[PDB]
């Protein structure tokens, strides 16, 4: 399956593909008055699309023993070899629901009898396929992919039979362990460290070799399987947030000094990343954490090599973005929201261990959230630890809107799912995307000067990647935008210019006029 | 508050705003190679909006003596003299919440900064205000609007005594009758008709002079108050599906005579509809009823007159069209949608008396619903009636969906919230936009001839309402579009591009490269 | 609407009720072949009941400007003087629902065709009706209850409307204020204190005259109306609990001089209860705290004055341990609880800032809960506040059950409310039944000796009162009772017992047998 546009907007030339696109946008000045100044702005661009995808991509989990680890090497290897599984309601075929890159279909176009048209989300261009993935990576415990499958109870018994064998085979390289930025109790999950003094215990001394070391592994693993592509996702257990201190992990220089130093700010997810970075390997942090310091960042933009991350937008979390605006569209002003959810894996409890969204609704719609009626709203996000539920995430939402003429509204959300697999599906969209961002350039061509210029590289950060990311990084100075269905129009958008062709307007102007 | 665009897109003469716009689209074709032919087209045009807005805009209301109907006069009057009220929570001020017309934001572009700046959606261009409305019509029931809210049980106690004085002077005009179109038989609450016999029975007869009636109605409605708009929206209980024969209500001139001869494929609401179209005067649906039958549709367009409608889209069942997307958006395959109602109000007896989106969503995505996974989408929809909650309505679905590897999502949706507050906020969006979308008319360029023909006003049946509407009637061939987000993005670019903005693309160019 | 039983175990004298009684029970012990040794029991009794009802009851609340307190004095306005009011849904009448001893009913037995008979709680003997309550109290705030009402939010405001006038007659008392007691500082809400030294000011010092002070107000208040019989009950915020010492809280003797030495172990509550108990007036905590230590109880033994309470039973934590219960009597085993909740009162700031009965039912069944299965059960309330709720409560329970070959079962429980409309009528049945058992005295019965011992009143602290008590405080040594429904039914028992009644055995051998 695979789509083809009539446009003399897009050319080839040495398997690739070069296209035209002039970015309509428009810049805004409020008047004291109470009058918008809207002035349009044009920027031509041509990009540039690397039509040879890897005929295998290397994926490289920073946590492969865990939850999302596990479930994401079974459904790669179900998948490819379709290994069947018996369940309650008989034999099922495995398949990736919940991957929006591999399950959703996007809007072409209108056919004769003026009927929508859609295609697969990956049929409009080469992207790498997830059964083409070969999974490995670190994680601090030696439980090979059948064990930790076990361990996370996630997949049905029987599929997870029927891939003992594979799964056993996968086990998971040593990594690094600083006990200061998790949960107290890992000392005894952490039997697989690289960072182990003389006698054998775990040490926070010699940074800079582990760092070594991990850049070592990734040249091993894109070496013993003849790869040219890898990629490191961050799916391990969250980290504590560091200190963003001048003269440490401000600067390059800085980061990998203190690095060496083995200065008390740098935290393991902080060497991985580095190591990615210093192999023009693409890193994606997946947990709550300040990884990306702006040592780093600084560090990835000289690299010239891709990063994006920060916590990897559960299910809920995708729900609660889509009812709010929904609400505040539809000119309802929600004034109370209550975020109750618990769960009982591995995850929720290096959680609970004893040692915005919301925020851009409201300045979107001075309208309902204004001084003279309230500016604010309540909203609380509760997570407690309940083991006796497995993987089984409960989720819990109260929205409590204020509706015309003191009237009231309450909504109240009951989500239950294998918490696993969600993140496993959404895992494999942000692979997928970002290998392929990888093969994209852009050249911003100006009207005076022709073939100006050469062609460039998506910036570090892959903003493009915040419909999986509750945190979306940005660089310094723009406002990350949190708004779901956007994010997702923007991806739509954005295949869409590079086939040739332009922004979805649904004016339907065959019906409405004529 | 108002909004000014640089653009030479857009030229004012004679207090009229005549925007070129350039619409593009894409028809597309399907090979047997499971392949997608994309052909994009453009065709050019010039809208001319009339920036005379009324001063005054007329409003009639068929069953203005019910929920909505005096919830409607309420909301006018108490925002219009700044009626506030008591309440348990104390004094508090009256306003247009739920009402995206009045209480919801656009994005007209980007700040200096870098950050989104949002507007009113009444802001880009002029529109008539609920404030300016002068209310009147129909019911067969001759209760004030006074007695109309005691019965009601929708607003404040102490709001509807502050309104006593004005409400209590406010009465609905005698309206037709046909018992045999109403489930339940209502004679007693019905002692406000205009068919009446010489017995002063009613009867079914004579019903061409009900239809004169009418118009003599909507003509006197116009003089006493200066006014040159009107509108009329149908809010009065559901009546039964008509049936569609030859001869009899299928042509234009079919049903004309249809309605002199009294036949029994007539409705009150056929007569109120072609008397409003006989008046030049639009007419809306707000009920689940096959009125516009093609008798009414042809006539509609010979006469020029606006019409639209079918059922008003209630809140729950946005919330459905919200969250359904949502999922299928996301990658996940529903399987299991039901949805439970339950309310009390004078309507809800006449639900008691018997005689999709899913769909679109399902066509939409051949990955998830196929000849091999599954097709179908167990819906079901049960309406029942409880008194004993007034006008306020209990809503619950539950959201069954298959996940990877024979994972489930289940979600329930638990809304609360006074039916008629809802409702209410959306009759004035209908209102507001339909008095719009007279005041602008188009004119489809010719490469070949400029001045081709002359502005034309748009298609009889407003699809571009079909976002407050729950079966929103089409074009004979067309497929109706039930995305809600997608005839609210439908709204916002009409707008944009009367201004000279382009359609929302969400690219942010500005911070994804360079 | 009396109830006279024909029995030879009931005789009327003087204007007082003796009975006669035979209390059966049983005495077992555990095999080492784990065989259970049940030896049976008796105990004649010989209850005198006091007929003599006061004709008004004295009700002096500490807290009565708060929620609860302003509701409940409302209340008794309200149906004393059968206040109707006006409401969204038309004019109601006042009543107590809510109230189990005013509103619930009893079975009396069969009748002619076999057919249950009930018969209203307070029907059997004579109780005192909250119409007769003669309320006042004290209160740190000296706001009147029209303006305490206007600032709970509780009441419908045309009914508070209608109580203005009765309403601002009632101001509480000043009241003891130690800031250090209380979790949120309240330095600008307390305007009404006792404790002041010669300048002006709050002050911990000279806690033995605050002690005589509330003495005189209770004195005044009985001789200020024709009271004879009072009854105190705290219904203010809650303190922090003390911590108890051998050299002060210890012992009587200690208590009262600890006080003398303004110990800070001795909390304005401390100092109510011990003016009560010296008053001869019973006592009742209605929030958590160990305000009834070892001293104060000895206290009470000695005065012989009655004393109860610790913490109100939430109509939230009895839907817990009913559906707890339930489960686990039908061979259900629960094993994850999960209890959220969040609320607007004025509370919510005493339950925020920088300051079990599912154990008994575990321990009653080693069949689901043992060694070998299983004897632990997941448990945790939490309790947010959110100001934009009002008085309403919104609670969210979450059980999963163990069922049957690997099955699960999950019920989701979600309850909403105004929190004080639930609570205001379980303190009138405090104070009714509290009132009812101080005319309750019995004689233990010798076979041997004839009118061997003279009657004894109640064990100071009252237990029949645990069915709204979550914390019931129990004599030392025995363990307290939390199911609900046996609280009930000992209560039911005792009632029926006093008119001659044997025990409620559903046996029903008139229809089972023959
Ligand atoms: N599962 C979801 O729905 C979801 C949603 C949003 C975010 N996340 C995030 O994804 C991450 C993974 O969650 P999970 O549910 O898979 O947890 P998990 O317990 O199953 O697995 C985390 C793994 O990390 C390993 N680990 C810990 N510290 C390590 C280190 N220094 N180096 C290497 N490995 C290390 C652990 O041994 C463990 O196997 C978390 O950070 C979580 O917050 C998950
Ligand atoms: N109330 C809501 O929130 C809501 C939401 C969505 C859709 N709707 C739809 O709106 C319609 C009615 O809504 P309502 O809330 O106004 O109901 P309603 O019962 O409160 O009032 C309808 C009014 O119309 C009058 N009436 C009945 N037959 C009539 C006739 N032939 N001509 C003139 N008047 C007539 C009735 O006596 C009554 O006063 C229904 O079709 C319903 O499905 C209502
Ligand atoms: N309201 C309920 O539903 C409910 C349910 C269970 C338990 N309780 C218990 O009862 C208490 C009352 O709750 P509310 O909801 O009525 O709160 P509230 O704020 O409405 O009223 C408490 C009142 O106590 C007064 N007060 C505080 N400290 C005092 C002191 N030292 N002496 C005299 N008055 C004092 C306050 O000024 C206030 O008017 C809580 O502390 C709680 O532990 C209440």
């Amino acid at each position: 399956t695979s789509v083809k546009v009539v446009t003399d907007k897009c050319t080839y030339k040495d398997n690739e593909l070069l296209t035209k696109y002039s970015y309509e946008n428009a810049v805004v000045t409020k008047t004291a008055s109470g009058r918008f100044d809207v002035t349009p702005t044009v920027q031509d661009y041509v990009f540039k699309l690397d039509l040879k995808k890897p005929e295998k991509l290397g994926i490289m989990l920073i946590g492969l023993g865990g939850n999302n680890g596990s479930t994401l090497v079974a459904s790669v290897l179900a998948n490819k070899h379709n290994v069947e599984f018996q369940t309650k309601e008989g034999v099922k075929q495995p398949n990736y629901f919940g991957s929006m890159t591999q399950c959703s279909t996007l809007k072409l176009g209108i056919d004769a009898e003026g009927n929508d048209v859609y295609a697969p989300f990956n049929s409009l261009l080469p992207m790498v396929s997830p059964n083409d993935f070969v999974v490995s990576g670190w994680d601090i415990n030696n439980a090979d992919l059948y064990e930790a499958m076990q361990r996370s109870q996630v997949l049905e018994y029987d599929l997870q039979q029927r891939l003992k064998a594979k799964m056993s085979l996968v086990k998971p390289l040593p990594s690094i362990y600083y006990p200061d930025f998790i949960a107290a109790n890992q000392d005894e999950r952490a039997n697989n460290c690289i960072n182990l003094d003389e006698k054998g215990n775990v040490t926070t001394r010699g940074k800079w070799t582990h760092l070594q070391r991990i850049r070592r592994d990734i040249q091993n693993f894109k070496e013993e399987n003849a790869l040219d592509k890898v990629i490191v996702l961050w799916t391990a257990n969250t980290e504590r947030y560091v200190e963003v201190s001048p003269g440490v992990n401000d600067t390059m220089e800085n980061l990998l000094q203190s690095i060496k130093n083995d200065h008390e700010e740098i935290a393991p997810s902080t060497i991985f990343a580095a190591a990615s970075i210093l192999e023009g390997v693409p890193y994606i942090n997946g947990s709550p954490q300040n990884t990306f310091v702006p040592g780093l960042v600084q560090l990835a933009e000289h690299e010239g090599t891709f990063i994006a991350g920060d916590d990897l937008k559960s299910g809920q979390t995708k729900l609660k973005s889509v009812l709010a605006q929904f609400l505040v569209d539809a000119g309802i002003k929600p004034v109370s929201i209550a975020s109750y959810n618990h769960l009982g894996n591995n995850d929720g409890y290096n959680l609970s261990a004893p040692k915005s969204v919301i925020d851009d609704i409201i300045a979107s719609n001075d309208i309902l959230y204004n001084d003279k009626l309230g500016k604010k709203v309540d909203h609380c996000i509760v997570i407690k630890y309940m083991k006796p539920v497995g993987d089984s995430k409960v989720a819990m939402d109260e929205y409590y809107s204020e509706l015309m003429l003191g009237g009231h509204n309450r909504i109240s959300i009951h989500n239950v799912c294998e918490d696993s697999l969600l993140a496993t599906p959404l895992i494999i969209d942000l692979l997928v995307m970002t290998e392929f961002c990888t093969r994209v350039s852009y050249k911003k061509v100006d009207p005076v000067k022709e073939d100006a210029g050469k062609f460039e590289n998506f910036y570090p950060v892959l903003t493009f990647l915040s419909y999986w990311l509750k945190a979306p990084l940005t660089r310094p100075g723009f406002h990350p935008v949190n708004g779901l269905n956007k994010q997702r129009t923007a991806l739509e958008n954005f295949l869409r210019l590079l086939i040739g062709l332009p922004s979805q307007n649904e004016l339907r102007f065959e019906e409405r006029l004529l």
